[PDB]
């Protein structure tokens, strides 16, 4: 359908998925399934596409959307309501709860135990990948990292991402060998979140990687991108234990 299903060992516990631009309401440049509600689209066609995806994932309970403000911070999903959702990734060790990150080309991972006992979703924009998400949200597991699936969702891939040196610095100021994944590109650089995202995911002992292989910017068919059309939708990215 419209939901991209993770192509990851995925554990019998663990249920995931990815929406895409397909299947909504929202007229261009939302059109159509746009899940952001600070983007400025119509609310009333922000709110019907939210229950197209509850719908179409089989979602057992409410997506628990972020305050997503491009950090390092973890939400622990431990029970609606919330006093501050201010966050860019959320943890759930709890049956029926329903992790959710929000993006348009910022990288979504999804997280998981061998056991299918814990889940995660980081929101890896730039900014928040560079400052630790990734790191963080692992750092949430009980389950040592050896024992941690990741999945790379759809995000802007390394065709498309061209960034300043100001991003460079950033990530070198860090760890240098993020150097690796920007490659000059006339007087700027293109930068592989990808790449970023392994060098992370490896620095905490994270190894089984998978997914990594779309691009919302140049699969315009499939995914909204903000590099690409500026005034846009937004897709989200949702794992849960069944
Ligand atoms: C992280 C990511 O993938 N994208 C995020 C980033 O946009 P980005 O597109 O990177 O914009 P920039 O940060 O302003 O710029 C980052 C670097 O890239 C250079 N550049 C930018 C645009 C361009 O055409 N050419 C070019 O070289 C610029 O000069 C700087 O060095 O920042 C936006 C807020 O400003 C976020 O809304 C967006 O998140 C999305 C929605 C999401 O959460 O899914």
């Amino acid at each position: 359908s419209k939901l991209i299903v993770p192509q990851w060992p995925q554990p019998k516990g663990v249920a995931a998925c990815s929406s895409t631009r397909i299947g909504g309401v929202s007229l261009p440049p939302y059109d159509s399934l746009n899940l952001g509600a600070h983007c400025g689209d119509n609310p009333d066609h922000v709110e019907e596409n939210r229950k197209r995806l509850f719908a179409a994932g089989n979602l057992p309970s409410k997506p628990v959307w972020l305050e997503q403000v491009h950090g390092k911070d973890v939400l622990k999903l431990t029970g609606e309501p919330y006093a501050s959702k201010r966050a860019d990734a959320s943890y759930s060790n709890t049956p029926g709860t329903v992790c959710a990150v929000m993006t348009a080309d910022a990288l979504p991972v999804l997280f998981c135990n061998r056991a299918g006992t814990e889940v995660a979703a980081a929101h890896a924009g730039w900014r928040g990948l560079c400052a630790g998400v990734l790191e963080e949200t692992v750092s949430c597991f009980a389950d040592n990292p050896e024992n941690i699936l990741a999945w790379l969702g759809p995000a802007i891939g390394p065709r498309a991402f061209e960034v300043g040196g100001e991003v460079r610095e950033a990530f070198m100021a860090v760890d240098a060998k993020a150097s690796a994944a920007f490659i000059q590109h006339g007087d700027k650089y293109l930068a592989d979140i990808y790449q970023l995202a392994r060098q992370r995911l490896a620095n905490v002992g994270v190894e089984q990687i998978f997914g990594g292989d779309r691009c919302t910017y140049t699969e315009n068919e499939t995914f909204f991108s903000y590099r690409r059309d500026k005034t846009t939708g937004r897709m989200a990215s949702f794992i849960w234990l069944i």
